[PDB]
């Protein structure tokens, strides 16, 4: 069997076992993929977390805001997979926005330094990861990022919505670069997933926002099940979406296709 | 293995071995799907074409404007697949517009009876086939139709564009109905593919503007496409369709997947 | 000044005095436009309604499904407005879908005869009116039709959503044709209005909530003014396009 | 007479008399508007330029990255228009992106410091101008920003394209804020106009020819055609958005591009 048999795939963004990346990595491993992982803050804790995947996988440090980490990344990855071997797949599952650009804090009170850091990590970094990894990627490869539909404004998401709008633009441009390698670049726009990234009058906004997805989705939406979005990322890492790039696949129960 | 191992799938739209439906069917079978084929007019001709598939598949007559072919369809399919078996997949790959609604004929000169026949067959029938077949589809199933991105106007495509716009809208409503059965409904928006569908339109536009316009439209696709586009190769779109028929896109419905080389994401 | 000072404008769609088209006509006359009106079936009743407009306006019969009505339309319009004069504007404010394609009736149970009539009246007719009228329009002119955002599916609206999706596509192509004459073609996607045309209430009440500046289903005049903005020379570079007069509801998730 | 009669409108982004903002300001004054103008850096020569406007208007220095230009903006506007008078209109016609993110420079070589500056000037500033001026705006007022359709990627526009995608997102959130004041917020997505900033994009030595093919392609795809030398159709569109005639549209985008974006070719 194995949708990803033989593929060498870099998966970023594991922080907890509820991380979307954790489930992406699990499903990928279940589908015969050979993985390499990157982690940001507390690598020791992440190692214990990543010890719970179905199989072993090298874990490397990557602070996406660090020039040196990015500069060194491709070399460190070739070490881990073996010289003369290249990546078939790259997963960007990283996002951040300071608290000030987030929930109840007034949209207008988020300082640019805070917004800029959010855009760096959640949007720009998608291009910088591509810059680093494209040199060590095989023809027919696949870059996949994580998106939340920013086409309309909403409560609480605030400046992360802007970052995702920026990220979507970046993706279309990465696709132009990636095509030179016969590599695709796409985003998976997920419904809300109960993650540790994801408070009274603001918690009221979040729940109504959440309850909306399952109501609008013709096939429903389960906030506590990360695996349909995991599967969707693997569909795109696979050879079965060979003619789609610079695009957005919506793994959201169909909520975005329905007004109510 | 087989992406579609054990799946029973209905595929409509085979007319030539260059039909998108032909290639969708070839890949499905290659991936272990058990198929039922529906064909429109010249069934003896379609049979010889479907004879070219790598595995047997019964062929059933379906004229999608014939309410009687639709009434009997679920019954005829169940006969073919076996009592107590249902479908997991359905492929709508049918389209038509009178000459009058396309190519060189002025947009304004298409009479409504023509436009309406094209809309019946190209857009409305997606709902028809879904109404007929949902009763005999399994939970986790999938309905897929073929789209050509009508979000902007363009030369020659004319009233087929208007029909695809209706198709897209119809798809969102079919998804609402299909959701009740645990079934998905989606469109694949294909880049241009060398099939025989455009033959008389392209042939009749030879010395004319819009013949040139159609050629320009086609040549610019591979230019726009960040990974390129090959009109002679229907297999990347046949795979995209198989992908939506598989269990690997389980959270997408009412939606459109673009199998066009990324062309629609690029201005130039 | 007068936003529509000296312009000759055709307005279809008036069947009652709460028709969006009645309000378009009223605001247009207040703005100095000289109108020609078209009516469908109850022409004697329609004249009674149109007498309540500020100024007079010739009323012409127009069944959009009638081939001869369409072929004579331009001649009948030019008779009305007088020799040497031409239209500067056309308002398409017509729509119909059999009950079978709407509301409570199952989406699958709408026969195609019903769907096809609805698309004939609601979408194709936008092309036929432009076909009829463009030969007697001035450059700089403007054709405007009425939309209701069909980009997402929704309860009740059903096959009329499909009709509007069709209409948006027809508009892009009408724009191609009208540009050959220096004329613009655009749609106004309006929020829901209390006009004569369970979930219906839930859906419509979402508008005011979603709209950053609110939405009043009982007030037609904001949308009428929008139509007039597009009939004017103040949007001279927009065609094949859609203007949203919905309080901004379509730009917000909740 | 006049679409904008008796309205007080701030117009930013005048650099030359070919600036889109110069034409918005000229059209607005011809329609009866009473203006306050802001200028970025060459203030002495911006004054000489704004002297070419049909009527005199106060000029205020505004650098959109400068915290105290923004903190003092409302006070300085209020002095200009006179106490107890508020604005009815605000026009954001500003944009910048460092050369690294801007043309034939490879997309991957623009440093994030360069990208962040462009996003700051071209996008965030729409929010900071709104934050500043909404407290001095009347109900029924209008904030307008300038856009170039970023829904598709393209040669040359590069990271400015990313900036515009963020700008469109920011506009939707500004509308929620503006809503509370009875004020609308919208963008005008303009077609290409021969402007000082356009010279920052094109060139490849190749600038004249790249501009020929731009004009030819745009005009061709636009059903009503397109003239890059004429900013007045886009100016009229901004004025239309500042008037009372689009009263039910916010968080939205009006395309003044000859209809090119509705057409594939
Ligand atoms: N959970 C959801 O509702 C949902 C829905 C749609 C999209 N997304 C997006 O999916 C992605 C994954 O988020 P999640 O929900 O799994 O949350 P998460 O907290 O599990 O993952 C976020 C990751 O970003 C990483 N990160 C932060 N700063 C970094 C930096 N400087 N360098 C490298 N990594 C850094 C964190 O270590 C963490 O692993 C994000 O891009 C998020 O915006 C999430
Ligand atoms: N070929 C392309 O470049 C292209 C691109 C995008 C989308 N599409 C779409 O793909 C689908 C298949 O097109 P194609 O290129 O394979 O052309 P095709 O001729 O191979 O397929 C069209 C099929 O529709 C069938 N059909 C017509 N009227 C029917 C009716 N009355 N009842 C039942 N069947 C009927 C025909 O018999 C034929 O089998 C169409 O929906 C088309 O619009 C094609
Ligand atoms: N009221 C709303 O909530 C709303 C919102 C968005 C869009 N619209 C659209 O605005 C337009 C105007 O409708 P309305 O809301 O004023 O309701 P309405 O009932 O007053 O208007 C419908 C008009 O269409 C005309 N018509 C029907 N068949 C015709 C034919 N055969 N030939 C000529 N005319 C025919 C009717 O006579 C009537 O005057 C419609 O297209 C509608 O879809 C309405
Ligand atoms: N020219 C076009 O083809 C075109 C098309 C669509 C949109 N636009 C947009 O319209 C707006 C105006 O550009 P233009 O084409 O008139 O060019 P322009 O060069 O005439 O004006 C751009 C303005 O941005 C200002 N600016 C730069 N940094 C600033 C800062 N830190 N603080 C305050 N102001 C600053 C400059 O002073 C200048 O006045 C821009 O937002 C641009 O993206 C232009
Ligand atoms: O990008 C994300 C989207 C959602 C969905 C959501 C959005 C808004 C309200 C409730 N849920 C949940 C988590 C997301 O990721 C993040 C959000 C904030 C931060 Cl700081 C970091 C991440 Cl990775
Ligand atoms: O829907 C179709 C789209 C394209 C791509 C295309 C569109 C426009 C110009 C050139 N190529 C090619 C064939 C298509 O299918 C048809 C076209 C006309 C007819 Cl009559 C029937 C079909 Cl099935
Ligand atoms: O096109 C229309 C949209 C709405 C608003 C609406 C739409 C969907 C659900 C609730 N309200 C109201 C009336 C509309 O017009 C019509 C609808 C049906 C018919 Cl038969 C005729 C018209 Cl003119
Ligand atoms: O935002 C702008 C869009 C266009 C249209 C365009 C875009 C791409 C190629 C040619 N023309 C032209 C100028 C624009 O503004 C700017 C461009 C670069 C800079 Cl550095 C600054 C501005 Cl304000």
């Amino acid at each position: 069997t194995g949708l990803l048999d033989g593929k060498r795939i870099l998966v970023s963004g594991i922080i907890t076992d509820s991380s979307i990346a954790f489930h992406i990595a699990r499903v990928a491993q279940e589908q015969g993929a050979q993985l390499v992982l990157t982690g940001f803050d507390r690598l020791r804790l992440i190692q214990r977390i990543t010890d719970r995947l179905p199989a072993k996988a090298p874990l490397l440090e990557l602070d996406v805001q660090n020039e040196e980490h990015l500069a060194s990344l491709a070399g460190r990855v070739t070490e881990a997979i073996g010289a003369g071997n290249k990546l078939d797949g790259v997963v960007h599952s990283i996002g951040f926005m300071p608290q000030t650009g987030m929930g109840i804090n007034p949209f207008f009170d988020a300082p640019y330094a805070d917004v800029s850091k959010g855009i760096h990590i959640s949007a720009y970094s998608y291009a910088s990861m591509a810059k680093a990894l494209l040199p060590i990627m095989n023809p027919g490869g696949s870059i996949v990022g994580m998106d939340f539909d920013p086409s309309r404004a909403m409560p609480a998401y605030n400046w992360m919505t802007v970052a995702k709008s920026a990220l979507e633009s970046v993706n279309r441009f990465v696709a132009r670069e990636a095509g030179k390698y016969g590599v695709r670049s796409n985003l998976v726009a997920a419904g809300p997933i109960r993650t540790l990234a994801m408070g009274e009058e603001a918690g009221a906004q979040i729940q109504l926002l959440e309850e909306g997805w399952d109501q609008r989705a013709p096939i429903g939406w389960n906030m506590k099940d990360a695996t349909p979005v995991a599967k969707t990322v693997c569909a795109l890492l696979s050879d079965w979406l060979p003619a789609t790039t610079g695009d957005i696949i919506y793994a959201d129960g169909g909520a975005h296709t329905q007004l109510l």
